[PDB]
């Protein structure tokens, strides 16, 4: 798990908590998740992303792990 925030962090360059979501989707394509494109917009729906800009990551790595 905290490879996965540390990627996620590798995507925060001021080290804070959010990132754009395509950096989002981008980290969790490069951490070799089998997650499909499609999935992931359905998680990206769930979450509040396209309307404001910017997503914590956090949420999303909690989500994933439990998962």
């Amino acid at each position: 798990e905290e490879e996965i925030r540390e990627a996620f962090r590798v995507f925060d360059k001021d080290g804070n908590g959010y990132i754009s979501a395509a950096e989002l989707r981008h980290v969790m394509t490069n951490l070799g998740e089998k997650l499909t494109d499609e999935e992931v917009d359905e998680m990206i729906r769930e979450a509040d992303i396209d309307g404001d800009g910017q997503v914590n990551y956090e949420e999303f790595v909690q989500m994933m792990t439990a998962k």
